[PDB]
């Protein structure tokens, strides 16, 4: 009963990019994916995306749930939708035609668009909006969509404009296109021509007006791309605020569309949350914090730090200026202070690494203490090695732990030491020279 | 002659918080405290705050200057103000009734509110404002405050709305409430009912209209809380700019309400100043700088750094990426470079710690030089120790100074050394091994 | 044929600064320089800047291309322009009179201003604009410029105001001033008085209206200075976006007026680019990145780092939290990780310094590897020294390389070592003590 056609064929030269226009991201995902998500709201029985230049590229990612069709020749929107003929020809119902570059339209508006369509038995309904600066846009007279050039000194005053989003009765849509194309006397034909045909035939043409004009934004250049990110950012942050998350400045906090955040979390300005990130209850995120594809538990405090593809338990304190790199896990109540880098290591609960430390490829136990300046070495030039540090070990400041090596439970390393051999449990490893003063 | 009643009883379920609503902060202090500060402007002979859930909590901080009264049962604003009867009953004068959730109202407006009250001998004056979207708010007809539901197809057009802030003649206020409550035929009664009673009795009811509608904002959820921080931020930064402080972007700089800043200071965007912080003349604060409960002198340059509960003299340069922790003091012209952490230490003038260094619990003299990579160790596992470093000492790069220990004036430590014993004045301490090459 | 007079004499007491008002910067250069750049658009045969207090200071920088004249006495704008008499007296043509504190006016508007001037043969044309809050500004009746005080209950309604920018026929301009000054019966005389004289004489006085009122902004205090930076920031970022640069938030990115950025560059919010900075194609700049007077190549990724007066080749990755200091050069595909400081050193291609490292005054070859914690020492107290590190050298973690010293190609340093003597090619230098365990 409901069908959807997504127009996603290049031609976006104002973007000054080699990437297909619809692949440019907005709050974490491509414009095309935001459009697929809105389209899902109408629960279309079938969906077809017309692609073009770098066709496979657009398919080489956001594929699967959707049928694709390629157009090797660009002859306008009419032609583009004509390329979906092989799949929608004959079926009865309602067909939504939408551009892959209008990422701000919501599922709720698409739905209101169809409802209106049916509630008036229209043959075609134009999604429209009102602006005080109609310049350029096609004007809505419903009788006909007058273009800017073909507009009369009078018509150039119509506030209501065409958003380029439509709903047509599937049977008549392909008919009109088939017709226009042959008796067009021109090469390229636009989808708005079909609106012209229903005018001739006296068929019913409705128009749904959007409440918010800004949701109709079509992205043609990077100025409109930034505007899209601005609206999407406000939308995302608004939902988080209604859900109990505090923002010092929601106009300057950057949270991707799929990030999950528990109520009571507090977010200072200029925090960045990307990908599949998740934040537990009562966690505090301070200015400069940057988190990507990670999980942060409840009661944590992340201070001006960078966390990537890692997991952080409840009550962890990180920062300021720490870097938690891929595949690290920080156990409950762990503390990572300033200028510490943790990479590919698991760290047991209550362990502390408060300063200028590098921990890579280690399995670390609980209640371990890393003195300021501790460095793990697990790279020789071609191969890496792992290090095991037991529970309750004390690693003196400015030490160098050279892997492969193991430190047993409760062992201790003296400051300034260089460890090259296993240190047994309860032992004490020292590898530093003796001090020698010299008067005058 | 002037009395004030502050309504601060829970019921804020849209906040999704376990903290009493009025305790949520805006620019450094609770909404309740911003309201107390505005209220002080009318110089009320007596002030009473009606609290409720977590009553003690609200008292367990912002107490002292104000009388509190608890309401174990929530039966509306009428009931809430009725709880202050034991204290304001009988007194003559003017009584301001204000919610603890309207933190943007200024003392100047409260004052204009009273003046208006007296200048018209009103019995009650409603603080009002005009908006183009009156939906939801009580409409002002002065005759009566028509609610959204009880509003006629006509009345729902009144632009002027009720802010919920009022001034009543104290004697008649408690009378009407006492009355309504008994012949109410209902449990809960609203303070706006008193406006209804004065209508019956034909008493004079005025209305003061605020010039700025946004100052009337009542905070019910975290979206309005962010709006309150946005307005308060602009207000605070505006005053600093009029006072000679330059801001690269005052819409994105976060300065708490009590921070003091001398004229000629320059502030880049995204700087955060909290608590009792004070900044001296001509100081430059760059992007990312975060200062809490600290004092910074004149002529300093703080570059992307974090400073907490410390004192910084004139001409100090800090950063980028340095962390000055609690109870540290940096003398005149001291320089702390990148990746340096200073914790609980005093540092004499002209001393320099330019790179990757950790200085904790030390008393440091003047003209000292910390080579890159120097680490102080004053933690054994259960106990801490102090270190004294005299004037003009040179601490070679990558050294480890293990406390307790002392370095005498003009002494010197060789790079890569580990110091465990006192180093006498003018001496030279070395604790590093010898280098051994190996051909091929 | 075209002449220009720039009014830049102090009197800006609301700025609370000891610097001449026009010297305050906006997006990297003084307000005066933005005005010179707009003025150049009219291609003036001669340009004269009237200075005053700290006269030399204004000349001690933005000099050269312009004639200066000092006024030791402040008797108004009429007097100020009278000081340029010695140079413009007698010449025929058109003379633009503009204040050094209106940095937002564009060259395109100045040009439209002259065109209008000539297209109407006016004797004088007032650059005007319309605002809904004319309060304070001089009203435009063209007949006369009525001031706020001398305005009639009616005139105080004129929406069109005087921007203080004018074009006069050079011959008549000095005539009227010469006249007014003698029969003024007052000390100070304003340039708007000349508009009064042409009214008496019945001469033609036109007015060009600006499309954007905000471009007329005169900066008198730091609140308007921030507004100027806000408009200039939007203008600069807009041009970059039209040119192919992506901005996550162009309202919070700080790019100086002369920074050059190649298309396809991606810029996260809160990035700062200053001075003569240049960014190559497809480079990614993340939140917190701060670049000053540097060149970054194509395909680089700068993550939250500070780069000053340096050069960075193609494919370099820097950050997070690295500091590249003055006079450093990073070769192609070099990698500088977190907490690394590079100062005055050249670094060959593919070299890697991934953690907690300080590299100063070194010449480093290609394919070198700096293990975490490596420190170069080239400071003794009064003198500095250089270090040469050949190609393919491996510098073990936590080492100390003490200059002057040299490491030959393919040599290697063992971790925890202190190097004080040259290390020959293919050799292996070790300077660490031996580890000694201790049971229980
Ligand atoms: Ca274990
Ligand atoms: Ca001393
Ligand atoms: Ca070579
Ligand atoms: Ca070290």
């Amino acid at each position: 009963s409901n069908f959807a056609i997504i127009l996603a064929a290049g031609k976006g030269t104002r973007m000054k990019s080699d990437l297909p226009k619809v692949l440019h991201k907005v709050a974490g995902i491509s414009m095309l994916e935001h459009v697929f998500r809105s389209v899902g709201a109408i629960q279309p029985e079938k969906t077809v995306t017309v692609v073009g230049h770098k066709a496979e590229l657009v398919e080489e990612v956001l594929a699967g749930q959707t049928e694709f069709v390629t157009q090797s020749e660009q002859l306008g929107t009419g032609h583009a939708v004509m390329m979906t003929e092989p799949i929608l020809e004959g079926l009865s119902g309602h067909t939504l035609v939408i551009a892959g570059d209008t990422p701000l339209i919501t599922g709720e508006s698409l739905k209101n668009l169809i409802d209106f369509h049916i509630n008036h038995k229209n043959v075609a309904t134009i999604l429209t909006a009102e602006t005080d600066n109609p310049f350029g846009y096609g004007r809505i007279v419903v009788l006909r969509i007058v273009e800017q050039k073909d507009a009369t000194d009078f018509e150039k005053q119509i506030k209501e404009i065409n958003t380029g989003t439509y709903v047509f009765d599937n049977e008549r849509l392909f008919e009109a296109l088939k017709n226009i194309n042959t008796n067009n006397a021109q090469g390229e034909y636009y989808i708005t021509d079909v609106i012209g045909i229903f005018r001739e035939t006296g068929e019913k043409v409705g128009a749904y007006t959007l409440k918010d004009f800004d949701e109709s934004l079509g992205v043609n250049d990077r100025v409109a791309l930034a505007t899209a990110e601005s609206v999407m950012r406000r939308r995302i942050n608004h939902k988080h605020m209604v859900n109990g998350v505090s923002f010092v400045n929601p106009e300057a906090t950057y949270i991707d569309i799929d990030v999950e955040i528990a109520p009571e979390v507090q977010i200072e300005a200029n925090v960045i949350l990307k990908g599949q990130t998740k934040i537990g209850a009562e966690t505090v995120l301070t200015n400069g914090t940057y988190v990507v594809d990670s999980t942060i538990g409840a009661g944590a405090v992340i201070t001006n730090s960078m966390i990537e593809e890692s997991s952080v338990a409840d009550g962890v304190t990180v920062g300021p200026y720490a870097h938690i790199r891929p595949n690290s896990s920080l156990g409950a109540q762990v503390h990572i202070g300033n200028f510490v880098e943790v990479k590919g290591s698991s760290i047991g609960e209550n362990t502390k690494a408060g300063h200028l430390t590098y921990i890579g490829n280690c399995e670390v136990g609980s209640n371990v203490n890393f003195g300021a300046g501790t460095i793990t070495v697990n790279y020789d030039g071609k191969n890496k090695y792992k290090t095991v540090i037991g529970d309750n070990v004390f690693v003196g400041s400015n030490s160098t732990i050279i892997a492969p090596v193991e430190l047993g439970d409760n062992s201790l390393v003296g400051a300034g030491s260089t460890i090259t051999k296993d240190v047994p449990a309860d032992a004490i490893a020292i590898g530093r020279g003796r001090q020698i003063n010299k008067d005058e």
